[PDB]
């Protein structure tokens, strides 16, 4: 039990453990590539047993379930294994296949279950030493970042309402309502700035200028929040 | 008096005070949602007693006025109650309902008062300690932010003048005048960058490149201003 | 001499000096507003004595020349009066009127001399206490800003070359040559991001992705340069 | 040998050394300008001996090869000469001419070798005192910048998948597949924001809003990484 546990959990234990970690990384990358390529227009049909993409998916899922079963059996205690995030992300990454397999042997639910496979990238943090530190740094500042998001929501509602009320007098305005102007306000406060929605009126232009100024303010506001978490997790 | 105080003002004093604060936050959120929703194209008519949006608005306004009256009567000092901003934001948020009610029982004046109701968001700062801290941090750096805004205005005027004078030789130019170029210059100095207004001439392109460089400078500039206020209120 | 000095130069000396400084600020603002408003299509025709804009310009120029002559006569040293930038910005701002007046009593030369009036904003630095400090902060980091501009130029040339050579295989590409791609590359490295020029090819999209990443790098790069100048002039 | 080595690679050795460095900078700039101007439509043909754009190239390449040969012959040892980056970049800068010359005396391969001439800019680092410091600062932070790029890739894959799956129900959507959405997700996470690809659905707009928020996060992320490298290489 301990031997296989250190073989599958500690890649630095031996060369075989490093090989296992490398093959796990390769399988994760292959599954991600297959998931991305499956949606290409020239590959989709208008699934089945003979589909090569299906075969690669079965191989990846078989490896994932074998690794998960081995780790669960070799875990020192079941509660810790079931409570660890790096294992819950793995158990979420396998269920969408099994739901699909049951139908082989309503479209609204099909929209989300096929989506959940994107989380396959998340066990890369296990094998990436730097990514664990980055995740810890992000988590340590999650409260202040949430507060910043709340402030951004306040500003986005303010500017959306202002621009809609200043643009109500234009017959060709894109802003039909504040819920419609939310997209523009959040794409302005965060400095992306698509050309698909811009004010045309003078008052709308003034409100947009104020929103752009607030966006300049808010693109630099979380910088001190990132500091004192970064430069802090690297020296101690 | 003192019984209903520390209860309508201090949620942490008792469970009843926490319940009152929670219901106040819920009413604020409901009023904000109703304000944003009522202008949707499928909801607006082309007000009245039977309108459900009107009923929810009356409920929210009744709760707001009851809370404001209770707080005013229970305050230990009438002088500072009016001077406090957290109460002026409350008293502004109730006026537009009463103006609307009088007409039920110049159109430009009607649009601004309707916009005034959007200040309902600001009472959320009372129940959010983090928002109070963020507001204090922003207020502590108001003067330097104003200086930065003045510098941005100087740059925006300079670049609008430059781009208009460089673009005067093009018959298809969007920049008809310096006020027209103001929108583009403030959209460039801020890194939003809409595609609705771009120079087409070579000299216009050079001026736009210089404006973009100055925009990188002007949004990388207020970072140290936010610092020494953040990381300062959280450490002292 | 010394009586009108410390009065035309030091507003804080007496109430009369403060009044003179206030009237100078008002004249500068009026001249700037008139300059911006003169180019509006409604006011422009398709100059003369009876033009109200011309009258306001003559009043502003008369005040400027009177103030400059008084300051020059009252200065204790003629050598440094010309060398000081706050006086050279004044002396450029008066020239365009005199050139225009001579014609009333090659068109490319006419557009630049009209343009150079934009520098009327810069005398506001004399009467703004914080603008001088901000200018000193910017000047103290001029060399590193120039280094950053040189790096940005290197990156812009590299990415323009890459995108043009990866996009020449498309008949509908906007990039006709490296100078054409310069505009897109400097619009991408700076995070303005206009939609007027975007790659359409796959290789063009990859090069654009790399340019956008380098743009994030180059917009986050000058922040430490602004620091150690800001927070340095405010503490020492 | 040592005398000419000091004359060539040490611009501070004498006035002649400074002259040699200046002429090398001038030749590099001339080659860059010629390379950029060669692709202009007014100059391209639809090469030969009489082409002036070929003669300037021959002169630049002759100077480059003379300098390279002199430096190689005057070097103290061959290993460091062939291992130093500022010399290997010179090696890459001369080969493309010789390949072109052979043909005068598979088309895609002929195009990439033309592209690789862009590296002519990189010899400017030798003669720029501050560019070496900037390169050292960038190199010292390359390990963490790679991790940041990896995080950006994870986020870009996640958001591309989310936006494609949310936008699958729209017949007019621009997102045909996850690789198509990769361009938009990069353009969003980096705060550039072209208007060529935007979601139109409500769920697509929500996913785009989340991607923009994460883009603000990822543009604020690398600032602390640049610090502790800057302000560190310039003080010790
Ligand atoms: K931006
Ligand atoms: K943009």
């Amino acid at each position: 039990q301990r031997k296989v546990w250190l073989l599958f959990e500690y890649p630095e234990s031996s060369q075989a453990a490093r090989v296992v970690a490398i093959i796990s990384v390769f399988v994760i990358l292959l599954s991600i590539v297959i998931f991305c390529l499956e949606t290409l227009p020239e590959f989709k049909h208008y699934p089945d047993i003979t589909d090569p993409f299906f075969l690669i998916e079965t191989l990846c899922i078989i490896w994932f379930t074998f690794e998960l079963t081995v780790r669960f059996l070799a875990c020192p205690n079941k509660l810790n294994f079931c409570r660890d995030v790096m294992n819950v992300i793995d158990i979420i990454a396998i269920i969408p296949y099994f739901i699909t397999l049951a139908t082989v042997v309503s479209l609204a639910i099909l929209r989300v279950i096929r989506l959940v496979r994107v989380f396959r990238i998340f066990k890369l943090s296990r094998h990436s030493k730097g990514l664990q530190r980055l995740g810890r740094t992000l988590k340590a500042s999650m409260r202040e970042l949430g507060l910043l998001i709340f402030f951004l929501f306040i500003g986005v509602v303010l500017f959306s309402s202002a621009v809609y009320f200043a643009e109500a007098g234009s017959e060709n305005s894109f802003f039909k309502s504040i819920p419609d102007a939310f997209w523009w306000a959040v794409v302005t406060m965060t400095t992306v700035g698509y050309g698909d929605m811009t004010p045309v009126g003078v008052w709308g232009k003034i409100v947009g200028s104020l929103c752009a100024i607030a966006g300049v303010l808010t693109i630099a506001l979380p910088v001190p929040v990132i500091v004192s978490n970064f430069n802090y997790f690297y020296h101690r």
